[PDB]
């Protein structure tokens, strides 16, 4: 029950030690002199402030704690510094649905957890200050604190001074900015133009991934539009626009097709609207392909609908219809009952010798008298249009639509799942094997033409260009974005000798597995025009067009180098409003000011404050950068982190060795196996675990879930199972400094001493090892959970009581391999042990030799001890053991060349049908030639489990001396009375033969 009070009583006190002096601080005038083994310099990436932060932000920045802690006692200098984001819609667009709350159900409010108030009352504040937020500025006022202090109470290595909050109400951050993109338009990184972007028309903005709420890397998508004329007589329900011409819009993929048009189809329940273009003339789409038509500059008033008719397509089937590019003079718009309204615009081109929708859907009208009944489709509209070749793709003929529908026998438009793989083999064969057929075009490939066909219908005025979602995205304000095509300022993401430049600094950075320089090689070879230009959400403002603020991910991408001297400037305030302690106004930090501070080879400005301050933030930065390291989820990976990129290399042009030199991604949390969700009761934060759990407990949980990319898995379960194992762990140390009058003195020399002292050793190294390729997961495995377990061997496996100067030596190694993991608990200890520093100062214990011997004897006994506990519960006094000097007959030539077939072979011997092969062939084996194999088949399982020996017809160890050296704990806690040891070619005959070295038997 207190279990788990008592750690955060110690945590919070050294938490307090931590702080009044300053250990996680270092300078770099000081820390320059003393260059131990160089700098280590990681980062989180800085989190939006819309919130505290939860579990899956601490694990995600959890990776780094540990490293630093870690590095910090192998000899570096640790600079881990925090800094928060807010120059983000997600606070603006978090803020406003809160005071939609209030304005349209009052305060306090009244609704018809899952609402704006109903989470920050989920937070406990009261009714008077949540209105408090409603302007965005009472976020940043209230929220920055509070995620310090909370890892205050993680216990965070982190020099507090380089915080900053990040948007313009900072008014150093802000010129820092400023400097970024002066030269962002002086390097030509950005431009502005009008480019197709993803676009909100509720923010009324671009909105790139990080200002989204759905869909987080969906791109500018193209379409091919179809204009096709309504046609006399226009159906009874088009009266009123007798004074335009009125055009059906209908939005297809393949263009090189429209040929083979029959028909149109529109699902008669549909919501259709026909606008007036700036044309003139008429369109009609879904409501949804309408307004993106508009933000797109179709509308005379781009963004806005000049909607003339609401209807749907029930009354419109039947009627007349020229379509461009085919014979069919004549074609009627018909119903096609299952058309999705997410994509295109309700109106589907009909190309049945080509695509199987069409050539089904169309089926039935032929099939069905009676469905041209409830459409009143006459005959002439449905029979007598019959395909059209147009595409060739050899392995189906020419009409690989309707060919492969008998063939997959489909009986109607519904039959879905057998439609949609119909589709498959059949739209992508024919989009490189495929062969035009009528002319202009005899027989060439579509590959080559599909963007020439296209090319003539515009010029002609037949068609012109869609541009839509590829998959729905609603924004941070719950705005379903749509393809806009807009003035922004675009960074040239694309431009070749750009991107053929940071793929050097990708292939130079070093990643942890490559399934994450996977990913960044993919992004770079698709990223170009990329706006950031938001005139809506917090930020800083582009100092050449004003009006413009910069997207949250823009702003974000060398700011790491201010984390270098945002503690000279800022002086650890968090707006960076109060004075400096190196006197520099804000105002007094300009273009020439910041390029000497990074720039190695800038002159020094005429700036109004004097050289002995500016010299000292050039000394810092070229101290820390590069930035070694950035642990991040992975869904930064694609977009944050490869801007990361392409902003260091551009800004310093040449300074290969300040690019970025490692970064490791990993994946998103689940809290008890399930997606942390706030809606389903399955949900943390930092506030809520620490205090449930200890920090270092909650802590040592976090290292053991994960440390693949694949998601991790925080349990629970297992976070209350260290708390336990920590405090066993502190209430046994304790009872060694209760009781030094009864550990054995004077020398180190029992079997299992030499035992345990190079099992720590090889311990210490494995731990070693795990750390710095950073796998947690496993410093914490051969850490601890491996650490007790020697610890706990050596108790019992020693009934000759435990060495004292050998107890003292695993408290100090195993409280030193925890630093990282629970550096509040170890510095608990290191005072207890007397230690007059903290164990910040501490060093790497540098281990002993290994007696490998040593170990692979040990095994022998906690192996076997474990083994007769069996034999044993079927029934004794009076015991007996039997060994082997060497191998008994018919296995020493099973096993003399078993070898056979791995000295001549490097890697393994054939599987187990030639087993019995040529032994049961043997003069001697076809006695025992049905145990023969049992004996090998097992003994093969322990070569990747003991390693590559077991094929020595010796061991490294006397099979015996090393037993007389145990007896006792064997004739304790198996409470037998005698147990003879004897080599078995005096024993029994039926064990005489059948036992080897390794393998002992016994009596009772
Ligand atoms: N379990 C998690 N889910 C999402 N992000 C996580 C998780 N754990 C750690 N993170 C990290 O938390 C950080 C929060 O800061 P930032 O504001 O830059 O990202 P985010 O906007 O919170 O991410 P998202 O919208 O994808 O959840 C991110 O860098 C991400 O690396
Ligand atoms: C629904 C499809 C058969 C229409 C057109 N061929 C397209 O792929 O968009």
């Amino acid at each position: 029950t207190a279990k788990v009070d008592f750690l955060k009583k110690i945590e919070k006190e050294i938490q307090q030690k931590w702080d009044t002096e300053r250990v996680f601080e270092v300078n770099a005038s000081n820390l320059e002199k003393q260059t131990s083994k160089g700098k280590y310099f990681v980062t989180f990436p800085y989190p939006y402030m819309n919130g505290r932060l939860h579990l899956g932000h601490t694990f995600s920045l959890s990776k780094c704690e540990f490293a630093v802690g870690y590095q910090r006692l192998k000899g570096k200098c640790c600079l881990f510094p925090f800094g928060l984001h807010c120059t983000g819609m997600p606070i603006k667009a978090c803020a406003d649905k809160l005071k939609r709350e209030i304005e349209l159900y009052g305060c306090p409010p009244d609704f018809p957890s899952k609402y704006q108030w109903g989470i920050m009352k989920s937070l406990g504040l009261s009714d008077e200050e949540i209105v408090k937020f409603s302007e965005a500025e009472h976020w940043l006022d209230y929220f920055p604190p509070l995620a310090i202090q909370d890892l205050k109470r993680m216990g965070l290595k982190v020099d507090w001074r380089r915080s900053f909050i990040t948007t313009d109400v900072n008014p150093y951050y802000d010129s820092f900015v400023r400097w970024q993109f002066l030269t962002l338009r002086e390097r030509n990184k950005i431009k502005f133009g009008k480019r197709y972007t993803i676009y909100s028309p509720k923010d009324g903005q671009p909105c790139m991934d990080h200002d989204r709420q759905t869909g987080e890397g969906v791109g500018p998508q193209e379409y091919t539009l179809l204009k096709l004329k309504v046609l006399e007589p226009y159906p009874s329900k088009l009266s009123g626009l007798k004074g335009k011409n009125i055009f059906l819009v209908a939005a297809t993929l393949r263009p090189e097709t429209m040929f083979g048009q029959t028909n149109c189809w529109v699902r008669p329940d549909m919501k259709y609207i026909g606008f007036e273009t700036v044309n003139g003339d008429i369109f009609i789409c879904t409501q949804k392909a309408a307004r993106n038509m508009s933000y797109q500059g179709f509308t005379k008033d781009n963004g806005v609908v000049p909607v003339v008719k609401e209807l749907m397509g029930e009354e419109i089937l039947g009627a007349s219809l020229s379509a461009p590019l085919t014979s069919y003079k004549v074609i009627y718009v018909l119903p096609m009952l299952t058309i999705k309204e997410d994509k295109g615009t309700g109106v589907v081109t009909s190309v049945p010798s080509d695509s199987p929708d069409d050539i089904a859907a169309l089926r039935d009208l032929k099939k069905k008298q009676a469905l041209r009944a409830k459409y009143g489709i006459r005959d002439d509209m449905v029979l007598p249009f019959e395909p059209v070749p147009v595409i060739e793709i050899p392995g189906f003929g020419n009409l690989s639509a309707v060919t492969i529908c008998d063939e997959l026998k489909i009986q109607s438009q519904n039959d879905r799942e057998k439609l949609a793989e119909a589709k498959e083999k059949i739209y992508l064969k024919g989009f490189y094997e495929g062969i035009m057929l009528v002319d202009g075009f005899k027989g060439q490939k579509v590959q080559d033409v599909k963007k020439t066909i296209q090319k003539k219908m515009i010029d002609a005025g037949d068609a012109l260009i869609y541009m839509e979602p590829e998959k729905q995205v609603m924004s941070r304000s719950s705005d379903e974005c749509v393809v806009a095509l807009c003035d922004q300022w675009y960074l040239d993401y694309g431009e070749e000798n750009w991107k053929k430049q940071t793929s050097q600094c990708l292939k130079n950075l070093e990643t942890f597995c490559e399934e994450t320089r996977r990913n960044f090689e993919a992004t770079l070879g698709w990223l170009q025009e990329h706006a950031c230009s938001r005139t809506y959400g917090l930020g800083t403002h582009l100092p050449w067009d004003e009006q413009w603020l910069i997207e949250s991910l823009s702003d974000s991408t060398i700011y790491m180098a201010f984390y270098t001297v945002a503690h000279l400037l800022q002086g650890g305030n968090l707006h960076g409003q109060a004075e400096s302690p190196l006197g520099i106004r804000p105002q007094q930090m300009t273009k020439e000011v910041w390029d000497y501070v990074f720039f190695k080879e800038a002159p020094f400005p005429k700036t109004q404050i004097a050289k002995e301050k500016l010299d000292q933030l050039k000394q810092e930065f070229e101290f820390w950068y590069p930035v070694d390291l950035r642990v991040s989820g992975k869904d930064l990976v694609p977009n944050h982190l490869s801007y990361y990129l392409y902003n260091h290399v551009a800004m310093w042009p040449e300074q290969s060795d300040k690019w970025p030199t490692a970064v490791r991604a990993n994946g998103h949390l689940l809290l008890n196996s399930e997606k942390m969700s706030k809606s389903t009761g399955n949900f943390l934060t930092l506030t809520q675990a620490i205090d449930k759990f200890s920090a270092d407990g909650m802590r040592l949980a976090l290292a053991d879930a994960g440390d693949t990319v694949e998601d991790a898995n925080f349990v629970e379960a297992m976070a209350d199972a260290g708390i336990l194992r920590l405090y066993t762990w502190v209430e046994w140390v304790k009872e060694m400094v209760a009781n030094w009058d009864s550990l054995r003195s004077g020398p180190a020399s029992t079997f299992n001493d030499r035992v345990f002292a190079s099992e720590l050793n090889a311990g210490i190294i494995k731990t070693d090892q795990n750390y710095e390729k950073m796998m947690f997961k496993e410093a914490l495995k051969t850490g601890f959970f491996e650490f007790q377990a020697a610890k706990d061997k050596y108790r019992e496996l020693a009934v000759e009581g435990m060495h004292r100067e050998l107890v003292f030596r695993f408290i100090e190694v195993q409280t030193l391999l925890l630093a990282p993991f629970c550096p509040h608990l170890c510095e608990h200890i290191w005072t207890l042990l007397g230690k007059p520093d903290s164990i910040m100062n501490a060093s790497w214990p540098v281990a002993g030799p290994v007696n490998e011997v040593l170990i692979h004897s040990s095994q022998y006994l906690m192996e076997v001890t474990h083994d007769l506990r069996l034999r044993l519960k079927n029934y004794p006094s009076h015991c007996t053991i039997y060994v082997a000097k060497n191998y008994p007959p018919w296995q020493h030539t099973t096993l003399s060349v078993l070898r056979k077939h791995f000295e001549a072979n490097n890697g393994k011997l054939p599987d187990n049908k030639v087993i019995a092969s040529e032994l049961g062939s043997m003069p001697e084996l076809k006695k025992y030639m049905k145990k023969v194999m049992p004996f090998v088949a097992m003994i093969k399982e322990n070569l990747e489990k003991m390693g590559p020996r077991i094929l020595d017809l010796q061991l490294e160890f006397d099979e015996k001396a090393v037993l007389m050296e145990n007896i006792v704990y064997l004739t304790n806690s198996l409470e037998l009375e005698h147990i003879e040891v004897k080599f078995a070619s005096e024993a029994e005959d039926k064990i005489r033969e059948d036992c080897c070295p390794g393998k002992p038997l016994n009596v009772f």
